[PDB]
């Protein structure tokens, strides 16, 4: 067999559909959605109709049953158009992943099945105002009371928080402070219409402005025991396990934004003249473009490797964290270099690059910060070492 | 003789006044001005009343007669509060500089003197839609017709463009395409109320949102010959010469923003706990803060050196471009590191750091981009060896 | 089909053979060869015996007929042991490549066939004292005189220069100064025993000290017309074309050195204690190692991509230059970080890391400098937009 | 009062003497000393005769009584010639500093006075095979036995280790493992001819090859109580205090090396032509040179600031560690950039730049590693914000 860097024919078809959608539908309206902060309902509904959403849902639940490699290639194309739109769409896959990997047949048919019938959204609730990077520090409480659990806590920065039909929620189920992380938490599926759920205001962030991000308070929220993933205490492994499939998709989003910044900068450098030459003819500008192209290519291969590893049935933690760390860093470098190449125009809102700079910063923060990715890569590298 | 890194007592007093003003008056309202994009008239008027504006105006024009070193120390304090507010105030010094260095007695008394009597603004017009870095590429035309020049052209990105009482304007006066840059341009003082001037829209930029930045159109604008700086063809040297005094001030602005980012990140890192420890206790975070402190200290000394050089009566081109290049780069690095240290909160508009990231990017672009600063440093550096 | 990051079974067997050879035979003697600068004849002979040399030689010439991907995986394992030894071995592939890609059957059987029978070395001569990066600037002359060419010129920095059985030589064949690069040069195969070939001293470089690097002068050297690759004027395309297959192999060498630096630093960090903890327990050290691991992994995939592209029958210029630029940079960053992690011991010659720092620098210079790789990437990138 | 970046007339005279010596005497022989590793006795003796060595010794001990600023300006000029030669000379100041700052009149007259009479060397012994960065981890024992201390332990990497007339030595005097660092150690002046001191082989390092660096064993070495600096347990503060005056001098050494790399690269770039132009005309090369010039200028001001701080009577820990961290980093960047600009010639030993790359690495390691400098700067910075 051997190495191959060629997509299958089906993958080329998915890529073509996602690219056409991003170019014809997302790009022409993304600046307006970023200005208004309006949730991009028409684009989400069109992505759903084109089969570009909920791609991991198994075929037996009415889904496409695609793998992580397929989700990444779609995600890169959507992100090229807008990561605000792509984050809303990807948010569904983040909420669904714990059910896909740890749900029983009933939970999958009920909660994933509904997503294949209508363009509903879902969300995942882990982060709290007091703890984000430190998942083992979460304080939202889950207490078993007969055939149900009572949830009390506050979650923060929830993507699709105000639009979700249901949430994946991680809560502390063991009151013992000495309980190890792998036994202390429970993962739940929570219907959004449950009494006691209080959704907060839309948060106003620097970037991905059309994505919906909110705080949510859970006050004595009743959850049936049938909505527990695996069982009491299995929450940490379910939530951590879901990153193997989602982290390469997030890295692909950063790559799409980076590719957009590179394309905008190159096209501008081929039109703008200074000192009697096109910008591409000034060696400092050509060297920047060369370095930007090197970074995009290497970041793309990093997510492709992480996606192929998990699709091959292997744990991909090391590769997925390398991809998230590297793609997150280079999306930020490319976005500021693209603003730089456009000069005064680059700093201006009528040009498309300043939005990319505002959007890119989230890739060093959400879904495991740059520092957390380094902590993971360090642990995996040190564990792999042998004389 | 001998090195010294201690301010004079008068300089400590100016620093204290500017610091108190930035911390008590600018900081509490800067987020609201960034949200609305409203021109910060009350703050500008208060800075003017406190003697923090137009500092280079000579004492014989009713000014304070301070030097570049004094302007920088004030600029750093104001920028710490908000670079949108500081850029509006600094814009006056950018417009005034060609008059201070090249104006005759009448031009200085008339145009600088009025600034000491009322909190008027001024602006400088060099950049055009077609040329910014390439000053020798400007196409705004100045045609001599008797005792006046007729100006035709469009200028772009002018700080205080819609608020200025008058402009410094650079225009091409030699129609011959083979005319060298040192003979082809003429610098003018142009009153903003002159018929034929059309002030454009407020440009909506990523950062420094409360600063007024506008395109300005000149259609058959009549300028008296008495408003020419030095003479026909001296424009390029006047405009280039003005950077010696303004470039260290722009670098000081970047330093103030960088110091603000460092302070916000350090204070947050002493309050936020993760994995059972304050962020400062995680070595990666302490190393980040140490590197950020190193960069701010070095960038501050870079502008101090460039300012002292010009105040000492030496050309400071090499030091001023090192300061602008380095301070511009580190303000950007520090602003993104401060957003990083605050995490999710850092990305949010209720915290002060994302504004710093949006504001910082202009320091790599305006008043000579990062690339242009490197071209200047290389030329000055290489000149020492040949 | 679809993507795959799994080697073939045959590739896993080659990797195992090369790894065992590097770890058991190269590593224990590499420090001694670096100290003496002795040409590593016993290791070269063992690599030849094991089938780890001249891997691109076609099966019809008695060779293994392996592709670029196979050559890269072997190169990475050898380089991990020592890039001085790996450069001597790789030097054979550099000299053979123009014959592999552009030789006729006679040239291939004669010159490649002899390499499969005995562990002979060969070399490639392009660089001159006056031109290295600028291949179109070469001045070595080739004058056609009946059925032979007369070569006159000086070549510089030739790997295996004093050990080669034959050379690939690029010379200017068109004396017209207006002749374009694609018509001005001719590529030749030159027997090393030809009268007129004068070998210089062994150059003493900072790193890869056991590799043989020498200047070579050709004084009225007679080369038969049957030794011309393709024909008069085809030299530039032959020499440029050879980089498609060799550049990923050079990048793989840089990755091997980088992997060795990472492994030596990690082993040390798992043994050395400071402040009551192993070095790995200090977050700054663990962050370092994480970044070093990220860089090695990405650099490895970059050469694997470039090697697969050319093996699949596509021009790989863009991917090959990305790989050489990135792997060359990271080998240098990793080697200095490894010296850093070992502290005082790292700076000392009894530890293995200072040799890695000295060896790594060549990867930013030979086989197309870091700057030249960026010029190539820029040209290939921009070409996609028109 | 008011800032000034102008040297005094006396400082311009010292600079001129040191520059003439480095350019006429050090530069022409530095490559030979680097090749042979021979200790540069003729250059050290000439530096001593010119008044360029032991500059901090007070005038009442027969010394020049110069400050840290004066020592830095001299150090930069010598380092430009060769940091191997400059480290041997600076080694004297490292050994003398604890006596200058903490010695009593008798100790200063005896140990410093002898250095003003003959070009003797001295050295400082803190580092051990088991601990370098972690000074509080040193295990060399000093057992008080009446009127003397018995020393047992091994020191490693001692500059001028085999050439010293006497050593400053730091040893653990409190056997209690719970003793805090500020009470556990004692600093001594130890005559090199004391029975029980065994000097190891010359260590062969990558760079500064002509500098003498050795391991030293102290086996039942008797040190009189009159040779104790301050008293029992004051060792840690004496050793740490000495860095305030020595750290800016080490940073000045890195700056001299960096300035040499920049000069060699610029001169070459003005002569070498490629693709029809001088290297300076290729924008990537001019941008490199501009960035190298920026770094050298900033690193020079960082040590000048740290030196002025201590000379003005202030603790300069924060500025000195910024200078050592920054100058150490930029000497390494400039040396590799100078090798790069020279191309194949740069990698070759007949050109002067590869020696600079090998020499530069020590500036990130000795006299407090890059990491240790960051730990110091972090502590100094962060503590200012605690209320
Ligand atoms: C727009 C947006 C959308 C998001 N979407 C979701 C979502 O849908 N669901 C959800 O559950 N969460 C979501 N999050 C939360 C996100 O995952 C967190 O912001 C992130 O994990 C960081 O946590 P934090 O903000 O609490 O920062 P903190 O954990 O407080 O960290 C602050 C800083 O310290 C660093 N740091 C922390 N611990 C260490 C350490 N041990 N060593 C070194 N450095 C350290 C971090 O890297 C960071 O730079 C989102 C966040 C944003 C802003
Ligand atoms: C908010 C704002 C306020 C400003 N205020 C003023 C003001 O008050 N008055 C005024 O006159 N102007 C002002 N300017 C204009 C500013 O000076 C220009 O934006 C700047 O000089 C860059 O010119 P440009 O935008 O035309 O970019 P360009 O000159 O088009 O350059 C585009 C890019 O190419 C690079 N580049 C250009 N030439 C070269 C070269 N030879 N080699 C290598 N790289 C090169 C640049 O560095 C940049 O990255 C302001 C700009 C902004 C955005
Ligand atoms: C140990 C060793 C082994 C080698 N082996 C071989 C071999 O076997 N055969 C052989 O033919 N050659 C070989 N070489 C030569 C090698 O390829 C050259 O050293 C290299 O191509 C650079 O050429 P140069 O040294 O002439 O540097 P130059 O071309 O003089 O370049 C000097 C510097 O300027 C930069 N530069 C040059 N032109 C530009 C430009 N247009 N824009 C921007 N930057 C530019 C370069 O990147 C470099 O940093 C070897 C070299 C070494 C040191
Ligand atoms: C040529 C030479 C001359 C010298 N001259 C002298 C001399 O005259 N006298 C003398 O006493 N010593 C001298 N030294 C010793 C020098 O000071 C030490 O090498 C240096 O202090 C580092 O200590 P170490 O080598 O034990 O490294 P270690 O302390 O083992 O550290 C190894 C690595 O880990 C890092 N590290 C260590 N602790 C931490 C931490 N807490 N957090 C993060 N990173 C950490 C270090 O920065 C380094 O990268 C010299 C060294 C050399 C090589």
């Amino acid at each position: 067999l051997g190495f191959s860097f060629e997509f299958t024919e089906q993958q080329k078809e998915f890529q073509a559909t996602a690219r056409k959608f991003a170019r014809e539908e997302i790009i022409p309206v993304a600046a307006e959605y970023d200005k208004t902060g309006e949730y991009p309902v028409p684009l989400i509904r069109r992505a759903w109709e084109l089969g570009l959403m909920n791609t991991h849902i198994p075929e037996n639940c009415g889904g496409l049953g695609l793998g992580t490699f397929d989700a990444c290639l779609i995600s890169e194309e959507l992100a090229y158009g807008c990561t605000g739109v792509q984050t809303a769409i990807e948010g569904n896959s983040l909420g669904q992943m714990p059910i896909i990997i740890a749900g029983n047949d009933q939970q999958k048919k009920k909660y994933l099945g509904r997503m294949t019938e209508e363009p509903l959204m879902c969300a995942y609730c882990v982060t709290e105002p007091g703890a984000g990077s430190d998942v083992a520090g979460i304080k939202t409480k889950a207490e078993k009371k007969g055939d149900e659990y009572i949830i009390n806590g506050q979650k923060m920065w929830i993507t699709n928080g105000g639009k979700a039909n249901w949430y994946f929620l991680l809560a502390r189920s063991d009151p013992d402070p000495k309980a190890p992380a792998n036994k202390a938490f429970t993962g739940f599926i929570v219907e959004a219409d449950t009494p006691g759920i209080q959704i907060g205001r839309k948060e106003l962030n620097m970037g991905q402005r059309c994505s919906d991000t909110r705080g949510i308070v859970f006050e004595d929220v009743k959850v049936p025991k049938e909505n527990v993933l695996i069982g009491d205490g299995a929450g940490f492994k379910v939530a951590m396990g879901a990153f193997d499939k989602t982290r390469p998709v997030v890295a692909a989003g950063a790559v799409g934004l980076a590719q957009r910044a590179l394309d905008e900068a190159t096209k501008y450098a081929l039109e703008r003249k200074t000192f009697g030459k096109l910008l591409v003819e000034h060696q400092a500008i050509s060297f920047m473009l060369a370095e930007m192209a090197m970074e995009v290519e290497l970041a793309r291969m990093s997510y492709q490797r992480a996606a192929w590893e998990v699709d091959s049935g292997r744990r991909n933690t090391y590769y997925a964290s390398i991809a998230k760390a590297f793609a997150g860093d280079i999306a930020n470098q490319l976005a500021t270099d693209a603003v730089q190449i456009l000069g005064g125009n680059g700093f201006n809102t009528e040009y498309p690059v300043e939005k990319l700079m505002r959007d890119a910063k989230i890739y060093q923060i959400y879904e495991g910060t740059s520092q957390i990715q380094r902590l993971i890569v360090a642990r995996e590298h040190i564990d792999k070492y042998k004389n």
